[PDB]
């Protein structure tokens, strides 16, 4: 299985970090991103370097770096990260926003909220409000108070996080979450649905469900061609993307409230 790291441009320049790690015996390979590297060899556990501890990078699959790139938040945006822990994608969104605007990062589990806050503090992120709550109830609070967002990441839990039952259970949850995400989007706003599963029940089923359920949503077409070097192709709904082995299994789509 491949290992990659995302360089945290909040704190450090790609080439400064690259030189420092290569001088300690790390062998790094380019990526379709100037701030992400493939780790080819490491005398270090990569979550264990002083550089990691300083917030210089985040280890993560390259697949998992796509949803924030596709959502493409701007600097001053107001952003919801619906299912946020451990914060891989929350800190990615913050880096893309350069620590401007606001991310509301929501996490159901109390324990996982710990890991989320740790990642955020470690990566030096300042634009993020951590909510420990069930999104399905937290959204009434947001709706009552008219708190709509410019762009939303729904990076949903997946069957793999933990059978046919696992998949059916996750799919149902994902369908609940996405309807909620559309409800919380400003008119003309953008939601990315992603998940660590390439199973169609968690993928195009959830997309087909929301398109038939609602009249106020439009599929935005995403293209693979940008994502060089990644085993990524079009889903079975045009303009959706599925990532395959030997990349980490993943699915990404993008919607617009009309
Ligand atoms: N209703 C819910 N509200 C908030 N968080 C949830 C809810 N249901 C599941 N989750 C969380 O969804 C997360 C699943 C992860 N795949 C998210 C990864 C995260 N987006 C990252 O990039 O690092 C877990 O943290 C679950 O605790």
């Amino acid at each position: 299985k491949m290992q990659f790291i995302r360089v945290n441009t909040l704190k450090i320049n790609p080439e400064v970090l690259k030189k420092r790690l290569e001088n300690k015996g790390v062998v790094l390979e380019k990526t379709f991103l100037d701030y992400a590297f493939e780790v080819k060899k490491s005398p270090f556990s990569i979550g264990s370097t002083p550089e990691y501890l300083f917030g210089y990078y985040m280890p993560q699959s390259i697949s998992s770096m796509i949803p924030p790139i596709v959502l493409n938040p701007r600097e001053d945006d107001f952003i919801l990260d619906m299912c946020a822990a451990p914060g891989g994608k929350t800190t990615h969104l913050a880096q893309l926003m350069k620590n401007k605007g606001t991310i509301v990062a929501v996490e159901i589990s109390k324990t996982r909220t710990k890991a989320l806050k740790s990642n955020i503090n470690r990566m030096g992120v300042l634009n993020t409000i951590i909510i420990n709550a069930d999104m399905r109830k937290y959204k009434d609070y947001l709706l009552k108070n008219e708190i709509f967002f410019d762009k939303i990441l729904l990076d949903a839990p997946c069957s793999g996080n933990i059978s046919e039952e696992d998949i059916k259970y996750c799919s149902l949850r994902q369908k609940e979450l996405i309807d909620i995400g559309i409800d919380l989007l400003k008119k003309d706003g953008e939601l990315v649905y992603s998940t660590c599963s390439m199973e169609v029940e968690e993928n195009e089923e959830v997309i087909k469900y929301i398109l038939q359920k609602r009249n106020d949503v439009e599929l935005i077409i995403i293209k693979a061609n940008e994502f060089k070097g990644i085993n990524i192709k079009e889903g079975y709904i045009k303009g959706t993307l599925r990532v395959f082995p030997p990349n980490e299994p993943f699915f990404i789509a993008k919607l617009r409230k009309i």
